[PDB]
């Protein structure tokens, strides 16, 4: 029998209006071998912090690691001062407090470290948690809502381990070029778990929490997934798909049918990204087993979910151009190291100082020099180009949920046309329509970056003020 799917605790404020998060080192077991891991309020991963539109909460963050860290709320429209980018340092043994004044629609967001040059390692060690934002609108819908029963978070991540069982993380020329990736897949920290779901509808809140691996969800028997929400909240209507690509840092909420007595798997299908279709990910790979059970459920798939506003008019919008680049030497040397490791048949396309080698507008990230000041309270058009580069860059902008106008050469797919905080850039150009409602000064700037973490950590990031 498979281990049961772990369910993160749904964490709400105490009588002081406070939530306590302790960042700490402990131990986990994978494949019978123990490993040192890091977690929020535990050994690995983290709880699901529950927030309500229009209400404030205060979060007390205790760093019990022996190195500096920061805590970023990915997807939250909050001021730079509480955004927890690389300037939001928490000393070892210290505590920092932030007040979050939640003012955006219902969504599944998440949180993770953003330490300067070390974001990849700190996420690889185990640090990530969830954010469940609710509002009046969503609770009136007849969606599955029993946490841990028919409304289930699914945080999917790969790791690699050394022979002794420890997490094997390195920022080297190979991983700086293609990313940190591994041969072991985790689902809420467990290897191929099973979840017991009531007959009817099952709601999955999917997060790609990998450092560098893109994913593509589907089911083992080809039943459809009904997408109801993206990074920034509900779609206007459900969107039926047979497969669902999810980039690093993205979330989607789906409904799937659960019937009778026969179990089926959620799987991830092979992707085209360099390194990622190497065995065991050259075939459909199980994520988790879904076992039907005969207990109470009343969730439904509504005809209509939300209202989606018109895209803003393009006339007179400020245009900002962001050119992504990688040093051609890093591309050469990294790809060479990949073929040296795995050989020339490992996947398709293989047989025919790196610390500041990745850049935006010809500059590796400078924490002391924000690239520009964006306007407050008005839409801008940002144009992000990966032309001249063949790698995949899921481009993430802090402090906002935006609308995708063009994604890598075409209008976005229907389930990607709502509220997003990430856009695909892969050898072509993308355009987003973006608005910042909150301030970010030089001392606590917003970041914009590729969310392939090893690219971020080796320079593919800029700061901006509002
Ligand atoms: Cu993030
Ligand atoms: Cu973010
Ligand atoms: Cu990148
Ligand atoms: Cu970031």
């Amino acid at each position: 029998e498979r281990p049961t799917l772990p369910i993160p605790d749904l964490l709400t404020t105490d009588a002081r209006n406070r939530i306590q998060l302790t960042i700490g080192a402990g131990q986990s077991t994978f494949g019978g071998k123990t490993a040192t891991t890091w977690g929020y309020n535990g050994n690995l991963l983290g709880p699901a912090v529950k927030l309500q539109r229009g209400k404030a909460v205060t979060v007390d963050i205790y760093n019990q690691l022996t190195e500096e860290t920061t805590l970023h709320w990915h997807g939250l429209e909050v001021p730079g001062e509480v955004d927890g980018g690389p300037q939001g340092i928490i000393p070892p043994g210290g505590k920092r407090s932030v007040t979050l004044n939640v003012d955006q629609p219902a969504a599944t967001c998440w949180f993770h470290p953003h330490q300067h040059g070390k974001t990849g390692r700190q996420v690889a060690m185990g640090l990530a948690g969830l954010v469940v934002i609710e509002d009046d609108e969503i609770l009136k819908l007849m969606l599955p809502k029993q946490w841990g029963i028919d409304d289930v978070p699914v945080i999917v991540q790969d790791k690699k381990f050394s022979a002794d069982g420890q997490i094997d993380y390195q920022l080297d020329v190979m991983t700086a070029a293609v990313g940190w990736f591994g041969d072991t897949l985790l689902t809420n920290g467990a290897i191929y778990p099973q979840h017991a779901a009531p007959r009817g509808w099952l709601r999955l809140r999917l997060l790609n929490g990998c450092n560098a691996r893109s994913l593509n969800f589907a089911t083992s028997d080809n039943r459809p997934l009904y997408v109801i929400a993206s990074d920034g909240g509900l779609l206007p209507e459900p969107v039926k798909v047979s497969e669902l690509p999810v980039l690093m840092g993205e979330r989607f909420e789906v409904l799937v049918e659960v019937n009778d007595n026969k179990p089926f798997d959620l799987v991830t299908l092979p992707v085209s990204q360099m390194g990622m279709a190497i065995a065991p990910f050259d075939k459909p790979h199980p994520v988790m087993r879904i076992q039907p059970i005969a207990i109470s459920a009343s969730g439904a798939l509504p005809d209509t979910l939300s209202s989606l506003p018109a895209l803003p008019s393009l006339e007179g919008l400020t245009v900002r151009k962001l050119q992504l680049s990688m040093d051609p030497m890093l591309d050469m040397m990294g790809m060479q190291m990949l073929m040296e490791k795995y050989g020339d048949q490992a996947m398709a396309g293989m047989d025919h100082d790196f610390h500041h080698a990745n850049k935006i507008n010809g500059q590796a990230f400078d924490m002391n020099k924000p690239m520009f000041a964006a306007a407050k309270g008005q839409y801008e058009r940002w144009v992000i180009s990966g032309v001249g580069d063949m790698m995949l860059h899921p481009f993430h902008i802090h402090g906002t949920q935006f609308r995708i106008l063009s994604e890598n050469g075409k209008p976005p797919a229907a389930h990607r046309a709502g509220w997003k905080d990430t856009v695909k850039v892969e050898g072509n150009v993308s355009e987003v329509l973006v608005k910042f409602n909150h301030d970010a000064p030089k001392e606590h700037a917003y970041m914009a970056h590729c969310h392939l973490l090893e690219h971020e950590d080796t320079g593919m990031m800029l700061g901006f003020t509002v």
